[PDB]
């Protein structure tokens, strides 16, 4: 359908000059649409990044809450999530551009209805730390909010530190080190 | 002085606007100096909030220079850094803003910028963890690039969430929690 169509083209168009310079016009005429025909689906550019959000980031949530049912332990279910992030945006460029760089928004509402699809992910992490407290595998005593912190602050620098190298080099193939750090801590 | 009460300005109209938003016309305002004052000092409102950044960030590595030499260990190095950090940013509502939400700009020629004058921080985390692996300190395997992220991002995302609460609750008070967090991990035993 046109919906998607459009927010495949505005992927492109955000990654391309920054969701602030982003023009509707130019994912319009990128979607190969008409500008009203972007109306037709969207009230306006913002209502784009929110879907975009809620499309790209949304969908990989509902997929990881539902997948993370089958691996055993609070590890491997950590290891799902980070391996199949990085999996995800390895895939596309532009969606690793966006997903990082526009996370964080200086509007407020726009950065509640951004910070609300975020809040997904968020509470997969910590029910996968609460569950893994009482299974005994994850430290006693563990501030879930704290641990939760910890483990998508390292996953969102490892993924924007890649993206300021241009993506020139294999993020997937560090899933399992970034997994170790954060298991294990930098002690010896 | 009028370099500084410029960027002081700078801190707080961008703050309370929004970089988009925070125009050399609304900064001059703010400082009580006229616009072409402004650009005696600075090329236009992008090389503001660069130059509020490298000026920022410059006095905040010197400091930690001179705290860390103190210190024996890796552990107690990036105690001072964690609480160094959490308090600089408790201590000033708008830089927190700013550091946290306004200096995030998305373009790339100007992100890059703003990148390369996070590189002298991200360089203090380095000879921590390789100071640490030399002594025998830091686990065997450890990855420094990635040791690195993980310690950065982890200090960072702590800030954002506590700037996220409108900076509510007593953020310099997790310090040692995070430092604990980041030694050990969140493994059992
Ligand atoms: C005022 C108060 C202050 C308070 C504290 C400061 C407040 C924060 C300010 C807000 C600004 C932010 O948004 S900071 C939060 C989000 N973070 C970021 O935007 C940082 C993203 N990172 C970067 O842009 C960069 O890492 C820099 C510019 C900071 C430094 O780059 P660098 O010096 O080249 O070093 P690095 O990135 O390691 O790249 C070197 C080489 O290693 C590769 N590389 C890098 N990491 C890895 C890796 N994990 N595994 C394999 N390879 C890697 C790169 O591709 C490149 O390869 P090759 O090319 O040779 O092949």
């Amino acid at each position: 359908p046109k919906y998607m169509q459009i927010i495949d083209a505005a992927v492109e168009v955000i990654a391309e000059n920054g969701y602030h310079q982003s023009q509707v016009s130019k994912i319009a005429k990128q979607a190969g649409v008409a500008d009203g025909t972007i109306y037709l689906y969207f009230k306006n550019k913002e209502d784009i990044l929110i879907s975009l959000f809620k499309e790209k980031m949304g969908q990989f949530i509902e997929r990881m809450e539902e997948d993370i049912k089958e691996k055993a332990t609070a590890k491997e279910k950590l290891a799902l999530v980070i391996s199949k992030h990085f999996s995800l945006l390895a895939g596309d460029h532009n969606l690793a551009i966006v997903t990082q760089l526009e996370l964080r928004q200086s509007n407020l509402e726009l950065r509640q209805k951004i910070n609300e699809i975020l809040k997904g992910y968020l509470n997969i992490l910590d029910g996968i730390l609460t569950e893994g407290i009482q299974s005994g595998e994850i430290k006693e005593g563990l501030d879930v909010r704290l641990a939760r912190q910890m483990i998508f602050g390292t996953i969102d620098e490892t993924v924007t530190t890649w993206v300021m190298n241009d993506q020139k080099y294999d993020l997937v193939a560090l899933s399992n080190s970034v997994l170790e750090l954060l298991v294990s801590g930098i002690h010896n």
